[PDB]
């Protein structure tokens, strides 16, 4: 893995800011920005018509489904594209109104992003299902595997969970959960958005019924995708398309496709596939090699960060996960998160003052003064971590 | 009005292709494409944080609200932005909850786009309201004003209607009906998306509660807006934001805003305001002048198109409205629409084989063969009309 090369892909780097704000969205690689620029200009209004631009649009749409399918090892026929994972989850929750009806139960996770909590709560409130919560362990921040047996009942119809936390960094163990949920005929919805920049999810191996990703997370355009493991499951969902003759994933797509952005999605996934310049094979094969190489490198950088954070006397790490993406939240003794973030900003360092996380509420963190969240990207270096730690050391 | 100047804003024109496919989306002006290119590259992940890119995203978001507000003479505090009018209308229908419930009536219009029909039907099934239809006059294609008094009852809670048809071109007289709707405490939702490229809707003058538009229609990026006349009505809907600290239109917005496209929206409305390059005053004032001037020109070109089509015995125009935007649908005697559209394409002319129209279905036009839809754009010329007419004359 050659971080110097990857940094070369990012014109927005070296501009006076050190980016530890990855969890809010990584920087846009030049290849993505240039693709969106040309595709927006050259893509037809519609996939229909005799003009070359219409065929370009049709081509972009197909390429985007194929690229997302490669990312999660699915079939393109199961890839639904929309503006954001949050919009797609909202659409799914509405399409699943019967599952959120009187007598049923819907499980959501205290560890999830609001995007994969709010619409399920909203559906339950509107239609009558009981909400059950998967809870975290207070002195680890993880979703313990042993709780799923008591949570899941014959009434369970929908389970919404994340593959990892974009606040605490912990990767969730869903293996037991998935079996139990399937045992009662419930739908398993996995939000892979926080982890997708770092880890490949194999929808065939994990057995999730639906997986969501958000391209914005890895420096792609703001486009989300909702991938069904079994495309047959989509015709169980009522159509929302304004085209009464729609078939396949188009049935779950509302409004004009955003072809310029979709072209950027393809390019952003190609960026992931090319992180290791030596990677050879199909796109899926190259993603595997490149993501592992990047993972190895980020593991080293993150270890240095974590050792450094532990060494800072006033820094209080929130949670401690067994497996991780390179994202960590912490508080500084008698220095509220907003002040930490402002101090960092004064030193040209960008971090996140984590605002509306349920898990942070639960851990009692937003009751002292909040948490600071930092995350690594593929262009992050050891020198940047040293700068962050020295800046944190300067605080009271 | 100077059509030569407007055509200069569209680099592809003059290459042989003749565009009469405006209803599917007009050509994207060069200025709009350039704006999206730069804004996409420069806009930050979110509106929060110390980086200049965050200020940029915040500024474009605010500017998009102001531009849309100018377009319909509203307040930016009532402007909700999203991927498409169809997504926003789906969200609205969902948030209307029991207003679409058993005991009440929802009115939809036979002349409407499926975007402003489907979500209301879906909501009616979920909650139980009786769906009633405003029907067209089978000769003129218009929604007669006299039908409203019997359609609207004390039980009416929601009325979804268009300002004009993007298939038949007829402009809908909503003056009397709006009064009647307000009289029973119902909401009026007006989809202005078909007419927006051509005529201004004044939300203060018309008294519509909610108005939707789609920037793609006039060659802007694929972004929709939903505008509330009264911010108080707006917050009586349930918040769907993943931000619990959302205020104003942000309460009704799901997902990361698409800042690059939002900048394009602003540019596209500036394009509309500058159609008459010599218009003076505020953007709001200039929109009025430029749209009036452009409509005056397009009315003459459309009149020429219409008399020409009426002179071809095989061409059968559908409807005959008192007021019309420059959009028309026609069948060709014993020639299917697909064959008409192909003959046109062979002469480098782009028209639409109309699909999915409830009005064309109800009129019997689609029973065999179907119809062709053509629409003018601000760059359309008399010479292009001649080319269309000659190609149609070659049939039979």
């Amino acid at each position: 893995y050659d971080v110097a090369r990857v940094r070369g892909l990012h014109p927005s780097l070296g501009d006076g800011w050190v980016h530890f704000d990855a969890p809010a969205g990584m920087l846009i690689p030049d290849s993505v920005a240039t693709t969106v620029s040309t595709a927006f200009r050259r893509s037809g209004a519609s996939t229909v018509g005799a003009h070359p631009s219409a065929r370009r649009s049709a081509a972009v749409l197909d390429a985007a489904r194929e690229a997302v399918a490669d990312l999660v090892n699915a079939d393109p026929g199961g890839v639904v594209l929309g503006a954001d994972r949050a919009v797609l989850l909202s659409l799914l929750a509405e399409a699943s109104s019967s599952r959120a009806g009187l007598g049923y139960e819907v499980i959501v996770s205290r560890l999830d992003d609001e995007a994969n909590i709010a619409p399920w709560l909203r559906a339950a409130h509107r239609y009558g299902a009981k909400v059950k919560w998967a809870e975290v362990d207070i002195e680890t921040g993880e979703l313990p595997t042993w709780q799923w047996e008591s949570l899941i009942s014959k009434s369970t119809r929908l389970v919404a969970v994340n593959s990892a936390s974009g606040t605490l960094g912990g990767v969730t163990d869903l293996r037991a959960m998935t079996k139990l949920v399937h045992d009662v005929g419930a739908l398993v919805v996995v939000d892979h958005s926080a982890a997708a920049p770092y880890r490949l999810l194999d929808i065939r191996e994990t057995d999730a019924d639906v997986v969501t990703v958000n391209a914005h997370a890895w420096g792609g355009p703001p486009i989300g995708a909702m991938v069904f493991r079994d495309p047959s499951v989509m015709n169980s969902f009522g159509s929302v398309s304004t085209n009464p003759y729609a078939t396949g994933p188009a049935r779950l797509e509302i409004g004009v496709h955003q072809f310029g952005l979709l072209a950027g999605v393809v390019a952003s996934i190609e960026y992931l596939a090319a992180l290791d310049e030596s990677a050879r094979g199909s796109r899926r094969e190259r993603l595997a090699v490149s993501m592992q190489s990047a993972d190895a490198y980020l593991n080293r950088v993150f270890d240095y960060l974590m050792v450094s954070l532990r060494s800072l006397p006033l820094v209080m790490l929130i949670g401690r996960p067994e497996a991780q993406i390179p994202v960590v939240s912490f508080a500084v003794h008698k220095v509220p998160a907003d002040r930490v973030v402002q101090r960092l900003a004064d030193n040209g360092i960008l971090a996140i003052a984590n605002t509306g996380s349920r898990v942070l509420d639960v851990l009692g963190v937003n009751d002292v003064g909040g948490a600071v969240t930092v995350g690594l990207a593929h262009y992050s270096t050891m020198a940047e971590v040293d700068q962050l730690v020295r800046a944190l050391a300067s605080l009271g």
